């Protein structure tokens, strides 16, 4: 019964004297290996594969038999295998390899259970649930429309939980909201085993998602329910319909904001040109892109008080006409308008259309790339930059590589070193003249987590934008002297414990503050509640 | 608790009554499959993958989550998924992908266990266990030495005694006896997991082989104990120390000859040269080719009462040095001097060197390629057969197909189609102005199910070679006038459980008239008794 539970199952690192003692001596190979040497083991087993898709099938298997295991290989090669556990392989397993899966938890509502949801969430016998995630499929970025399968995404980010912020597996339960499917090839699959049904419209999708908010308030009360990739005609109205009555958020919108901000303050402090002295490009003026922009002035307002109306006369936005202007002559969307230059006369407008001649005009000491479309910053747009700060700041922040608006590579090249970068993606380091780069990858792994055990410990009514702003300040904090000396914006990744800890801690206080907890039994003075958190978080070692 | 065991789980196939009743609707996606449609997409997953070993890895994941549909999808398809599921996928799987069959029962024996083997079998809390198998990773083959990582031998054949003849899966038990390994990348190998030193010499093999034997005989005494892919320093060694003790029997050996056998009595009525006017070129000398020859002359001897000094004398053998003959020269190994000719002069003999020349003197009827050195058949050779017969019995059962002695579709090209062809592996048919042919395939699946099912059901004392040559007579006699007329040596393979249904009654019979049967309580009439055995069969469908 120890051997075929996941959870207490130890494999090899059981010892003789345990196997003599739980009648297991016959049940496994006679070597007895520590954790780290089974660890070890198992990242030759995952490097045997070269596939990103084999590998993960591989990690599959070890979690399946021996979770501690897992986690603990996750936790020692974390850069590694963050691609293979999750975006962009696990996309591929949900699209091709969905029986990956289908032993896992997971969690099926649909309209045939209208009615029945709270029923199902009892069904599943899981105790206090500290972190749900949910999807429908539908894609954050719009591709690939994965129906039914998206359960593996949902399946994938509560094991981020778990890795990043110590989570207790038994306490994570992925879900699938199946609502339908626009894709073409699964509508006609005879193996598709979801709905078989274009996506319900928007009255339909919101009764079930209704339902599925009052419910899991019922039955997982001690939980965070986490959004995770619905598509933009949903995803901002579900935060406005759910944030105030429910413990919620989407780290698609809130989690990437925070990150980035956190990144982008960093990388100021470092270029020489303060915060009032930065003007910006933003390249790209989707919602998600102005979000970005609006979290950073946010945080530069939080860190150093000044008024938030000049933050904003730092952002130069450009969408798909050019520059956004009050005098261009169009409608703007309504997020454009509040980021719109009122210095801009209608003739310079005109005339401010291509990124090249907009750069040369704005002199910006920034380019922020949200843009979607390509290599859009090319040599000569980041040469002028140049002219204008001795350390451009350049973040190529598009998915994947390829939409990605210049490499960081070329970015240190064209620069001489001289650039701050950040990706969303991770790079190897460049070396220039004996002296070595590397970008910073502003990984949603960040905040998340923290977020998520600081939701589970405080178990706030909701989760107000004030504890995302702190989660982005904590993590800006985290980077050291040290860490800022050798040109890096954000705390090391495989030190993801200590960096979770720290963010939970920091949104705890601020719930503590709003009067918003609900578990009084928490230290309310930092260094006794980081002592707290960290001794409440699950380790991957063997006890 | 039924979602999460194997033997139980229905997945898609729990109808929504049954995942309302069960309380499990939110643990599934909502299409409800039957079983013939599950297989179906199972076999579409499974030839996604293109490699052989990734095929086998989704297959452990279909048995680890639904056994009935495991065991339902190789039933469907089991031409097509023995090569993956059995040699040679899982010589491979154990080779390079150990972790496979980690999660997997596997009883796992050393001498670090010595005087507690009876304890670890006890502890492994099986009932009324029916076969077992055993090996040491030393191979038959004595090719790529496998020490503990011989454990996927085990579970492969298992698997293969529950398709094959419905053995209930939770009634197979596999085995490693790891008596060390002479594989120097293991002997070096961090990640080798079982005892680090070369085998042990024959006097502590036989030590720990006696143990085991012992304990297995009191813990589990319903079982037939079959060894599995034992080294020649062995294997024949180890039938003649327990063959009268204990229920035991070797495949590689008993199960080979008695299915060559059967095949080769069907070559000879379709060939329209009886058994007596045969002449019967045996290419290769070894122990296990002398073998299947005298497996064929005791069946020849049982099914037609000829004296078996004449079927003797149509053999003529072919060691390394040429045809074997009581004159020319040498001192013969004991194996060879029963088939060593008596009525070739030692001037003959010493211009009977090149199989050529042998062939063009000796005048066969008959080519047997047990030589495992290539392809010795040449088309000169085939075209000398064609002068002694109008159809050339050829028998190319040297593994892999490099080392075989001739391709079927060169053995049908040379002939015109005229040859009569078994091979040890499967080839696609022949066509040959507009006429189709195809090579039987000898595979050891038509009798060591069959034999376990027998031996399971009349628990007789031992397996003496009554009951081997008993299932030998069976399977040729299974071969319809039908099959024949279309050339066919065999009953066809999809129709196994009908096979093993019958050689397990001719094998019963065969115990219960030498009364070393201990279950009374068996018909003692064939139709009654093939009924009883039918119905006894564990069936891969749901109930
Ligand atoms: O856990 C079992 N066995 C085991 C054997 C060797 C090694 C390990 S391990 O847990 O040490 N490593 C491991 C396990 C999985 C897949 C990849 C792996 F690397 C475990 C078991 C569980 N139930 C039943 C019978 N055995
Ligand atoms: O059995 C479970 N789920 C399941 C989902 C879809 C489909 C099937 S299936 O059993 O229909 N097919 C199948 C299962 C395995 C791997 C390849 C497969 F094709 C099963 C389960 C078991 N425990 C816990 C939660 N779910």
């Amino acid at each position: 019964a120890i051997l075929t539970d996941r959870y207490i199952n130890r494999g090899t690192a059981f010892t003789m004297e345990e196997r003599q003692k739980l009648h297991i001596l016959g049940r496994l190979p006679p070597v007895v290996e520590t954790l780290e040497e089974q660890v070890a083991r198992v990242y030759g087993q995952v490097k045997k594969y070269e596939k990103p898709i084999n590998r993960y099938q591989h990690l599959v298997s070890v979690h399946s038999t021996n979770t501690t295991l897992y986690y603990a290989t996750i936790l020692a090669h974390l850069e590694e295998m963050l691609p293979i556990i999750y975006t962009p392989t696990v996309g591929e397993a949900c699209m091709e390899y969905s029986h990956l899966f289908f032993r896992e938890r997971g969690v099926y509502f649909n309209r045939l259970y209208k009615g029945q949801f709270r029923n199902i969430m009892r069904d599943a016998g899981y105790q206090k649930v500290e972190v749900v995630v949910i999807t429908d499929g539908s894609r954050i970025l719009g591709l690939g429309d994965l129906g039914s399968n998206g359960i593996g995404i949902s399946i994938g980010k509560c094991s981020l939980y778990v890795a990043g912020a110590g989570i207790d597996p038994r306490l994570i339960v992925p879900v699938i909201l199946d609502v339908g499917t626009n894709n073409e090839r699964y509508l006609q699959d005879k193996d598709y085993l979801g709905m078989r049904e274009k996506r319900l419209g928007d009255e339909e999708f919101y009764e079930l998602l209704d339902e599925f908010m009052e419910a899991a308030s019922a039955e997982w009360p001690n939980a965070v329910i986490q959004f995770e990739d619905f598509s933009n005609n949903h995803c901002f109205d579900i935060m406005e319909r759910y944030q105030k009555k429910y413990r919620c958020f989407n780290d698609d919108i809130q989690g990437t904001g925070a990150v980035i901000a956190a990144g982008f303050l960093n990388a100021i402090k470092l270029s020489g040109v303060s915060p009032l002295q930065q003007r910006i490009v933003v390249f790209g003026a989707g919602s998600a892109a102005v979000g970005v922009a609006n979290n950073i002035a946010a945080l530069a307002a939080r860190m150093y008080k000044f008024p938030v109306q000049d933050l904003v006369k730092t952002f130069y936005l450009v969408d798909t006409k050019g520059l956004v202007t009050t005098t261009r002559g169009d409608q703007l969307a309504a997020h454009k308008k509040l980021l719109a230059r009122t210095d801009v006369s209608a003739e310079d407008s005109a005339k401010l259309r291509t990124l090249e001649e907009i750069v040369r005009f704005v002199k910006p000491t920034t380019l922020l790339g949200l843009g979607g479309v390509g290599p859009a910053f090319t040599e000569e747009i980041v040469k002028m930059v140049m002219q204008n700060t001795e350390r451009p700041i350049i973040f190529p922040l598009s998915n994947p590589t390829s939409k990605a608006e210049v490499t960081p590579e070329n970015a240190y090249k064209w620069t001489n070193g001289a650039a701050i970068v950040a990706s969303g993606s991770p790079f190897p380091p460049t070396t220039i003249g004996g002296k070595t780069f590397k970008p910073s990858q502003g990984n949603n792994l960040y905040v998340f987590p923290g977020v998520g055990l600081g939701c589970a410990l405080a178990q706030p009514t909701h989760i107000p934008e004030e504890l995302l702003l702190t989660a982005s300040e904590s993590l800006n904090l985290l980077t050291t002297e040290g860490d800022l000396r050798e040109g890096r914006l954000y705390p090391p990744l495989e030190d993801i414990h200590n960096i979770s800890a720290n963010v939970a801690t920091d949104v705890i206080l601020e719930a503590q503050r709003m009067k918003i907890d609900n578990n009084k039994k928490l230290p309310r003075t930092r260094d006794e509640l980081l002592a707290f958190v960290k001794k409440a978080m699950w380790k991957p070692v063997y006890s």
